[PDB]
């Protein structure tokens, strides 16, 4: 019913494989199966990197509380904590990867309902998310994952960050960030917002776009602001219209209140998403083929 934290014990599930590791630590595909449920559920295990100061067990089991009650079609779910020697995270898994690998990888077959589904869905977690107070500050293609072809979900690795009832920045500290796709605000002056995730949004829906380009390619991060504050963008994708790129550029303007709302952005590309060959302009476009639970109706 309402998203509740389930306490694990080791008992209870197991680590089958690695998927990938970073700072934050390692994930793991495994295999969930609660105490006398007689259930077998198929999750991603994120088990965190030790750090110099753990937090205290009390300190992660209130964070977890929270992030446990995120629950929208669009944000991968915490389904669980295992607080041992580490701590692990029992996640939804997403069978299909990342949205970036997904589309570069599937470029040939994939079409305008798709691309403006996808943008829809990742504005609709987005609004959910700063209805939460919860800043992403890593909105990227590479940080949607996905569920079937049909049905993506904003992911976090530890960047997010919720803000207080009166606060309405987060204000970071020292790095590695990722430049290409932030808010100049937050490049100059690590100033983050809900519209400095907006940015990062219209960054997201270029690589989409392109299928799955690299923003500014080959232009050495340093550079960035810099070029940034000549007024220079990504360029128009060519499968894009005039009115989606137009959309795409007032994510990018340099005055944050001056960059579209989330709620806006759900109303628009859903809008495109009703007609979607109208708003992108794919060769082949009605021929194109996803894996779908009716191919089997229509002999495809
Ligand atoms: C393009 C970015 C990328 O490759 N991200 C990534 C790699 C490995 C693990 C991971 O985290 C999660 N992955 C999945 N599912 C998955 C299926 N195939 N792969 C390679 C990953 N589900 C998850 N649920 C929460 C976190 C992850 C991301």
């Amino acid at each position: 019913n309402q998203a509740l934290l389930r306490i694990l014990k080791e008992t209870e599930f197991k680590k089958i494989k690695v998927l990938g590791s970073g700072a934050f630590g390692t994930v793991y595909k495994g295999l969930w199966i609660p105490e006398g449920e007689k259930v077998k559920i198929p999750v991603a295990i994120k088990e965190l990197r030790e750090a110099t100061s753990p937090k205290a067990n009390k300190e992660i089991l209130d964070e977890a509380y929270v992030m446990a009650s995120v629950d929208n079609p669009h944000v991968c779910r915490l389904l669980g904590i295992c607080l041992t020697s580490t701590v692990q995270l029992i996640m939804q898994l997403m069978p299909f990867g990342c949205l970036l690998d997904y589309v570069r990888e599937h470029k040939d077959n994939i079409g305008s309902q798709y691309l403006l589904n996808w943008c829809v869905q990742i504005a609709k977690g987005m609004n959910y998310l700063e209805d939460r107070r919860l800043v992403h500050r890593d909105l990227a293609a590479r940080n949607v994952l996905v569920k079937t072809p049909q049905h993506v979900k904003i992911t976090d690795f530890g960047r997010a960050k919720l803000l207080g009832a009166e606060e309405k920045e987060y204000h970071a500290e020292g790095g590695k960030v990722p430049i290409k796709w932030m808010a100049l605000e937050s490049i100059l002056h690590r100033i983050y917002t809900h519209q400095s995730d907006v940015w990062s949004y219209g960054v997201t829906v270029w690589e989409l776009m392109t299928f799955g380009s690299k923003p500014y390619d080959g232009i050495p991060a340093s550079e960035i602001s810099s070029i940034l504050e000549k007024g220079e963008r990504l360029p128009q994708p060519p499968i894009c219209t005039i009115d989606v790129y137009m959309i795409m550029r007032k994510c990018w303007m340099i005055d944050a209140d001056s960059r579209p709302k989330f709620r806006e952005l759900i109303i628009e590309f859903s809008k495109m998403a009703r007609d979607p060959q109208r708003y992108l302009v794919i060769q082949g476009d009605e021929r194109m083929h996803l894996p779908s639970p009716t191919d089997s109706n229509f002999y495809r």
